[PDB]
Order: C-alpha cells, then sequence, then structure tokens
DNA sequence: CTAGGTCAAAGGTCAG
DNA sequence: CTGACCTTTGACCTAG
C-alpha cells in the first residue's frame, strides 16, 4: 500500500498530510486548506473517487482525503 | 514566430494534446472527442484549414487535428 | 523522507 | 457551436 493512494488509488508518492497518496490527491488537499475552498456536491454525496474519475466532484474527493485521515494541521502557512 | 497552430496557422496558446494550436482547435478536438462526434465532407475530403475558412469544414478540421497529431487519448472526462 | 513552489496543460464558462 | 478568457490540476523540483 506504500505505493497506492488511498483516495483514488493512483501510484502514491509517497505519505502526504498523514496519508499515503499521489502527487494529485495531495496538492488538491494542499490548495483546498490554504485557500479555505468550500465545495458541493451535484449528486448524494457518495461519487465514486478513482485516477480515471476523481476530478468529477471536489465534495466528495475533499471528504474522502479527510475520511482516509488527511490533516488540515499538517498544510502550514 | 513558433507560436503557430500546427491546424490552421492562427496564434497558438501553447501544446492542447501534444500539437501546438490555437484556443479554436483545442475546444474543436476536446468536444469532437468527448461528444464521440461524427462529421461528413461536403466536397472531396482536401478542405483548406486556415484561420479564416477553419469553420468551413468539422470534418477536414478533425482530419487535419489528426494528421498533425492530436491525441484522443489525452482528452480527459467531463468534470461539471 | 515530506513539506512547499512552479507552471504547462488540462479543465470550465457563456456572449455571440 | 465557437473561441476568448478564465481556473484547477498534477508532475516535478528543492529545501527543510
Ligand atoms: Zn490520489
Ligand atoms: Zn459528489
Ligand atoms: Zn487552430
Ligand atoms: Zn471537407
Amino acid at each position: 500500500t506504500k505505493h497506492i493512494c488511498a483516495i483514488c488509488g493512483d501510484r502514491s508518492s509517497g505519505k502526504h498530510y498523514g496519508v499515503y497518496s499521489c502527487e494529485g490527491c495531495k496538492g488538491f488537499f494542499k490548495r483546498t486548506v490554504r485557500k479555505d475552498l468550500t465545495y458541493t456536491c451535484r449528486d448524494n454525496k457518495d461519487c465514486l473517487i478513482d485516477k480515471r474519475q476523481r476530478n468529477r466532484c471536489q465534495y466528495c474527493r475533499y471528504q474522502k482525503c479527510l475520511a482516509m485521515g488527511m490533516k488540515r494541521e499538517a498544510v502550514q502557512e
């Protein structure tokens, strides 16, 4: 699992914010926290986050980052 | 100038789908791939694609995107 | 090692 | 439908 992103399942580049994640999910989490962005799900808050469809819903991607254990506290100034 | 669209000769906004192209040819290729659109040439499949006449034939514009090297694979899934 | 920065190249919108 | 004009993504690098 050291090699697989816990959020989308892409090739993981190491532990980012306490979770094994790809460069994509790391960057997304970083921008969300830094810019203090709020998202909305156009569906039923159960969108599938995988390599191909991770960008389909920002709300569901962020909730998966949190549920997998990504720490807001680990994003610095 | 090395900032020329390989499809139509308009000012290129960078590399789109592996080819130096204008914002017009980028959008056109994207919509064609996304919707899986099939076009028809009303002539002999050799219409001239340039800045002025790019919109004259959808079929010939798409065949030039492909012949120039535009990658169907580089068009990602819809986001909304 | 993993934190942050960068910027080319993806994405999107909506007036015409 | 088109394309000007805009935003977000993620591969890659470097400093701590
Ligand atoms: Zn990921
Ligand atoms: Zn969702
Ligand atoms: Zn063009
Ligand atoms: Zn034609």
